């Protein structure tokens, strides 16, 4: 029943030059990540209220004709090149989510990923600009937008750390970027299928179930409907909604590199009978990137893990996070 803090963090000084003023943003973002593992990214740059409109636009004027166009392998068998981007169907008084996923635009035909074949590199899928004219426009648009952020607040984690401000953001490149937008639609549903409701052990009403996320650090704009948990020793604590910011943790790549330093929170999403929005962007890196761990707590920084691979590591969290909490 009670609230987690979750700081709101000016990361304004991220985009700039003044040095000292970057340290302190880096010792508020080492704090957060040390007590429940999330804030707030305030004063960010980025026009959430376009975000909101064109998303919802999007998803109260597509037909289903469309989505059965655009759907992933998991409700389309004749799209078995669509593994991670495309439409993620609802199923009527059964499945009440549904939702959109594009990865890189520089993912084309002509990229090598892509004549190699190498997995989780797809090619997004689109609708047709006549029915939706300017989404795609605006969402290959948002995804840089939010990449630039992304890149900032990498630089904050690394100082955060102890390491120089490029340590994670070298890694983080636009022509191979494994990272992905989704456009997640909630919806009011009356009477609301009771086969979309899960009961958690606790006996709290969920949309979605524990987890840790599949990420270096996520990046999350949600609609003002509070719906996140955020599990701590002392069990489940509400985190406040705030549709001005963005909403911030690590995922289970950061624990793995730091040797569980920076822990993945664990979260679950609560179940509300409300229309509202759910926009994350992870942050993955390249399929051959490499992060050596390194331990914050030891003098030498000596751990014992080891490198991971951040190909390997997504290919297998997306597997394990359906296995575990269902196809969304
Ligand atoms: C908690 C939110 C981020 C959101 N949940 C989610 O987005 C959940 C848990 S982090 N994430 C996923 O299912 C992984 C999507 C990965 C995507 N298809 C890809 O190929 O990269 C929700 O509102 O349900
Ligand atoms: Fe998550």
């Amino acid at each position: 029943v009670s609230k987690a803090n979750v700081p709101k963090i000016d990361v304004s000084p991220l985009f700039g030059d003044d040095q000292a003023a970057k340290m302190r943003v880096a010792q508020q973002i080492d704090a957060a990540s040390r007590d429940t593992g999330f804030f707030y990214a305030v004063n960010h740059g980025i026009n959430v209220q376009r975000l909101s409109q064109k998303t919802k636009e999007f998803h109260m004027s597509i037909t289903p004709e469309e989505k059965w166009d655009l759907a992933i392998r998991a409700y389309n068998k004749e799209h078995q090149d669509q593994v991670r981007a495309g439409y993620y169907l609802s199923i009527p008084g059964k499945k009440a989510v549904e939702s959109f996923c594009y990865l890189n635009p520089n993912f084309t035909p002509d990229h090598p990923r892509i004549q190699a074949k190498t997995p989780t590199h797809e090619v997004n899928v689109w609708p047709d600009e006549t029915k939706h004219p300017g989404f795609q426009d605006f969402a290959e648009q948002y995804y840089w937008d939010v990449f630039g952020l992304s890149s900032a607040l990498l630089k904050g984690y690394a100082l955060a750390l102890g390491k120089e401000e490029n340590f994670f953001a070298r890694h983080f490149k636009p022509d191979d970027t494994l990272a992905s937008v989704v456009l997640i639609r909630y919806p009011y549903l009356d009477p609301y299928p009771e086969a979309a409701i899960k009961t958690a052990a606790d006996g709290t009403k969920l949309s979605f179930e524990w987890h840790e996320d599949v990420s270096l650090i996520t990046v999350l704009y949600q609609s003002n409907v509070q719906n996140l948990q955020v599990e701590t020793a002392a069990g489940y604590q509400d985190i406040e909604a705030d549709d001005t910011g963005y909403l911030i943790n690590c995922g289970s790549y950061m624990a793995h590199l730091t040797n569980n330093y920076y822990k993945a929170p664990i979260h679950r999403v609560k179940w509300v009978n409300a229309e509202r929005q759910s926009l994350p962007f992870f942050v993955n890196l390249g399929y051959d990137s490499v992060i050596d761990p390194f331990d914050p707590r030891e003098p030498n920084g000596k751990s014992d893990r080891e490198p991971l691979s951040y190909g390997d590591y997504l290919q297998n969290g997306l597997v394990s996070l359906i296995n575990k909490n269902g196809q969304t």
